Order: structure tokens, then C-alpha cells, then sequence
DNA sequence: CCGACAGCGCATCAGC
DNA sequence: GCTGATGCGC
DNA sequence: GTCGG
């Protein structure tokens, strides 16, 4: 974090255009940049030097100089004294409300905690739980939690069915010493691109972190991705542990190499390998790899046996999930 | 200059 | 009810 | 906002 104050500033413009604006190619502008220089390795002198990374452009640029004169941005200050801004900003902290709904709680004077709290009734099902948990939401997970946790999915999902396979995801199989949820790649042999043999796949193994107590609410659910909330136990005359968020996913087990380096991410990192993709002539989801006709028309999915076959097709070196954390 | 920017699951709604 | 668009999420 | 062509 060499260059803490700089990322933080993009990450704030980006933060402002996606909640604010609504202008999401500009927030993803704004991460793109904030990623590269993340782990750009030298301490940055100057926008111009800044402006040599892919990402960063003029305006960015004059950016990083007003930020390295000053300590500060003037655009952000601004943003930072707007009463819309900041009450618009702050509703879309709360999981459920995006950039849309928060605009529209703001217009009917609903513009803060307490507000939502008086005003439960004007809130879908996702928005009241993510209000129910908003504190607990924005603490993260130390990955010794997350390893208690693992425990308790794998175990329960074996005693469902022997044959499932659960995989964590995320920022923890990228190695992150803490998260800021869980995240949970399923196979089952009976789930495959050619069939699906045995209904309820995904629900069975909800319905049974439901029964021990770790999932505690839920807020989406259909036949391959769960969203919800979990919890660990905790001992007797203990406080009880933060609710956490979950996410799982059921992938086709003959796809699982997709599913596990989509589900291991970063985000920021599969934006970046999925346009790589396309730069090479391929397309990439959470299930196939293929290639891309010259219509533009998708081909055939292609063979693919371990993460590093995916890698190879589009030309890029392997990359272990540790140096995936753009 | 300017078109493209990853790709997809689930909830909700409008229009039929 | 369905289909397609939109919002919010991964 | 940035970039490739
Ligand atoms: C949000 C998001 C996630 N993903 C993938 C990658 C990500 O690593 C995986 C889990 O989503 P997440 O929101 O839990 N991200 P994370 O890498 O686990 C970081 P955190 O959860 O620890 O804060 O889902 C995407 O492909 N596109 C996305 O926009
Ligand atoms: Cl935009
Ligand atoms: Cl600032
Ligand atoms: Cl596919
Ligand atoms: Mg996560
Ligand atoms: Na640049
Ligand atoms: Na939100
Ligand atoms: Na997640």
C-alpha cells in the first residue's frame, strides 16, 4: 500500500459515478485504475509517472497531481459536502439498495439509518434483511473464522450427500487473511451440462445449513445460486459472532474448472481475463470456454481440464489464486 | 474520433 | 400465467 | 474515463 491515499481517492470517484452518476463505465474506469496502481511497485512521484500504467488516463492523471500537491481532491471535497450525494452514497451500503432505489428513497426524505428503521415497510424482502445486518455486513472475516466456517459447510454437506463436493471461493481460496464473505462453489455428479438427474440439489444443502443453525436468513434463492446470511456458534457466555454473508454456488461438475476460477476471482481480475479472452478470440464464462467465429458468434465450448488450460487458450502465463487479487 | 467496456443468476415489474 | 426489461447482485 | 485501431 505504497499508494494508499491515491487508491482510495479513485476508489471514492468510483464509488461516486456508480452510486451517484450511474455512470458504471466510469466506475469501472476508476477500479481499473485503482487496481493497476495497487500493485504498481514503487511509490508514485507524479501523474505522469502514474499515467505510464494502463488504466490511467489525462484526467486521472491531473488527478494524482492535485492529490500529491495537496493531500486532497476538490471534486471529492465537493462531493463529500453534497447532502444528496452523501445520503445517496450511504443508502446503497445497505444490501439490496442500489443506485436507483436509493435515488428514490432520498426523493421521499428517506435518507438515513433511522429513516430505514421507521420505514421497514418500504423495503423488499433483500433490503429489510440487509438492513436487519448492516452493521454486521460491513465487518470483515478473519480467515481463522473463515476456516471454522469452511469446517461446518463441508461437514453438513457431506452428511446430505457424500458425493457433493464444496469448494470456498473468493478471497479466501485467493489466500486473503480476511474476507468480507463467503463464497461457495457445489458439484454434485448428478448436476452435469447434460443433465440434471436429481432436483432440489442446492435447496437440500440450504435446507440443512438452515437445520444446524449456520444459515440464518435468505435473500435470493433459486435452482443454481443461494444468497443469504450465516452465523458460527458461539460458546456458553460468549458474544455471539458477527452474521456474515454467503454466497454458493451450483456449477455442473463436468464444468467445475470454469465455475472455480470465476467463483475464485477477483472480480477485478476476471473483468481484466474475460476481455483478454476476447482480445484473443474467445469468450469466457462460468462454465465453458469458446471460441469466437468471425461473426462474433460463439463456437463449441473447448476442452478444459484444470484452470490452467483456460490460461493457455488466451495465452496467459498461470496464475495461482494468490496473484489473482486485482 | 468512437465504439466497447465480462458475463450471468434471481427478484420485480410492465405489458400482454 | 409468460416474456422481456430493469435493478441488484455474484 | 480509457484505450485500440
Ligand atoms: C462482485 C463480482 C464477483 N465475481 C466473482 C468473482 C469473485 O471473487 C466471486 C465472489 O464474489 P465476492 O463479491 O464475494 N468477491 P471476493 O473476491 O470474495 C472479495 P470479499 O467477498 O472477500 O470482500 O465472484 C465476479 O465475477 N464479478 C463480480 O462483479
Ligand atoms: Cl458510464
Ligand atoms: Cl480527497
Ligand atoms: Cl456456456
Ligand atoms: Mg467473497
Ligand atoms: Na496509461
Ligand atoms: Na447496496
Ligand atoms: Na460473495
Amino acid at each position: 500500500t505504497l499508494n494508499g491515499g491515491i487508491t482510495d481517492m479513485l476508489t471514492e470517484l468510483a464509488n461516486f459515478e456508480k452510486n451517484v452518476s450511474q455512470a458504471i463505465h466510469k466506475y469501472n474506469a476508476y477500479r481499473k485504475a485503482a487496481s493497476v496502481i495497487a500493485k504498481y511497485p514503487h511509490k508514485i512521484k507524479s501523474g505522469a509517472e502514474a499515467k505510464k500504467l494502463p488504466g490511467v488516463g489525462t484526467k486521472i492523471a491531473e488527478k494524482i497531481d492535485e492529490f500529491l500537491a495537496t493531500g486532497k481532491l476538490r471534486k471529492l471535497e465537493k462531493i463529500r459536502q453534497d447532502d444528496t450525494s452523501s445520503s445517496i452514497n450511504f443508502l446503497t451500503r445497505v444490501s439490496g439498495i442500489g443506485p436507483s432505489a436509493a435515488r428514490k428513497f432520498v426523493d421521499e426524505g428517506i435518507k438515513t439509518l433511522e429513516d430505514l428503521r421507521k420505514n421497514e415497510d418500504k423495503l423488499n424482502h433483500h433490503q429489510r434483511i440487509g438492513l436487519k445486518y448492516f452493521g454486521d455486513f460491513e465487518k470483515r472475516i478473519p480467515r481463522e473464522e473463515m476456516l471454522q466456517m469452511q469446517d461446518i459447510v463441508l461437514n453438513e454437506v457431506k452428511k446430505v450427500d457424500s458425493e457433493y463436493i464444496a469448494t470456498v471461493c473468493g478471497s479466501f481460496r485467493r489466500g486473503a487473511e480476511s474476507s468480507g464473505d463467503m463464497d461457495v462453489l457445489l458439484t454434485h455428479p448428478s448436476f452435469t451440462s447434460e443433465s440434471t438427474k436429481q432436483p432440489k440439489l442446492l435447496h437440500q444443502v440450504v435446507e440443512q445449513l438452515q437445520k444446524v443453525h449456520f444459515i440464518t436468513d435468505t435473500l435470493s434463492k433459486g435452482e443454481t445460486k443461494f444468497m443469504g446470511v450465516c452465523q458460527l456458534p458461539s460458546k456458553n457466555d460468549e458474544k455471539e459472532y458477527p452474521h456474515r454473508r454467503i454466497d454458493i454456488r451450483l456449477i455442473p461438475k463436468d464444468q467445475y474448472y470454469c465455475g472455480v476460477l470465476y467463483f475464485t476471482g477477483s472480480d477485478i481480475f476476471n473483468k481484466n481475463m474475460r476481455a483478454h479472452a476476447l482480445e484473443k478470440g474467445f469468450t469466457i464464462n462460468e462454465y465453458t470456454i469458446r471460441p469466437l467465429g468471425v461473426t462474433g458468434v460463439a463456437g463449441e465450448p473447448l476442452p478444459v481440464d484444470s484452470e490452467k488450460d483456460i490460461f493457455d487458450y488466451i495465452q496467459w502465463k498461470y496464475r495461482e489464486p494468490k496473484d489473482r487479487s486485482e
